[PDB]
């Protein structure tokens, strides 16, 4: 296989500091090093995405062909997270629940209104 | 060294499983979790890893979308044979076996989720 | 015998075909057309195929939409030998080398085009 | 990699009908086999596509996740096929023209409305 999550922002300066501060994410990667950014990797904890600027030249050649409204991201300790997130006032859109299916998630709005779900042996044959 | 992993939802992973070592003669490799139904199991083809997942658990993070019919490219060095496997366990043939434009001997088969499979010799 | 076949769109094939053999070891086993720049050409990996196409050409019927970044998944058995390979090659490391819950060893790369891939010691 | 290209019409019986007649598509699977479409794989000559019911339930179990409006479909002999269409007078968007990219190509839309756009040595190492 799929396409690697890529997010679009008014100004990327801001919403990768609220990401790395409210959702716990962290920065891998930015473009340029120094200054404004134009391109960063971020580290879900359950994946990458690319966080870019709503327009612009791109910096990545395969950049600009989709951007995502809503992504949903596995989270190990779904919680802790839920705390961490309302502690900073985020908009929670659905409060933690138990879904009768197994799952135990939450939905919440990020600081330009994307839409993020959060949820949560081996044997080798030979 | 290296193997290509190809990502792959399966509505019940359990059923998927059996039909593509019986029909395809891919070769379980792992499986989790242990006990009860499988939510992934990673497959041997030969040249290339299949990766089994429960529609709605995908291996990492993902844009919100529908589980879509996916095509899947695989060259065989026996076309013949694999065809011959395929229809005698009863599976969906789509394009029978036939040659095409250059070099080519390929076929199309739908396998017990909906995705298509497309068989060629080396091409 | 078989070989599962993974399509991925470059704008610059020669150059992608060029920089996946330098980089990641590929090994190319075909290229079309034969003289001039590369329009498609087919990769080995050692187990399974990576099938370079130009941006805008795709293998087979399509729905119209954009060029997007992809992520690959590969497993490797010396992944150490293989992170030190791509950074001697100077590529974009995303995530360095590092142990991850279970025996997993991984790291991410990003190729010249933007493309993912995903290295892990056999998961 | 890529979907399988699925396509959704009112009535799926003249659908088929119409794109074996006026694109030349070919039958290749139909299902019920006898009656009223439920859903068909038509070989394009450049790979197959799915057609189906809007609504109903679905025959496969994959399908129904995405549905597809615009299709490109690469063919060897694109005047003839454009001589096809238009002898049965079919709603041509945009007549047959060379495009300075080493394309030839035209725009048509169908009986419902979809869009079509029909455009067009080995040295093995080692």
């Amino acid at each position: 296989s799929h396409m690697v999550v890529e997010l679009a922002y008014t100004d990327p300066d801001r919403a990768v500091d609220w990401l790395v501060r409210v959702f716990g994410f962290r920065l891998l990667l930015r473009q340029p090093a120094i200054g404004t950014i134009r391109h960063a990797d971020l580290d879900t904890g359950g994946g990458i995405v690319m966080v870019r600027r709503t327009g612009e030249p791109y910096t990545v050649s395969c950049a600009g062909g989709h951007t995502c409204k809503q992504v949903i991201v596995w989270v190990s300790d779904v919680d802790e997270h839920f705390m961490r997130s309302t502690a900073a006032g985020a908009d929670i859109v659905q409060p933690l629940q138990d879904k009768p299916w197994g799952l135990r998630q939450y939905l919440v709005r990020d600081l330009e209104g994307h839409l993020w779900e959060f949820t949560r042996g081996a044997v080798a044959m030979t």
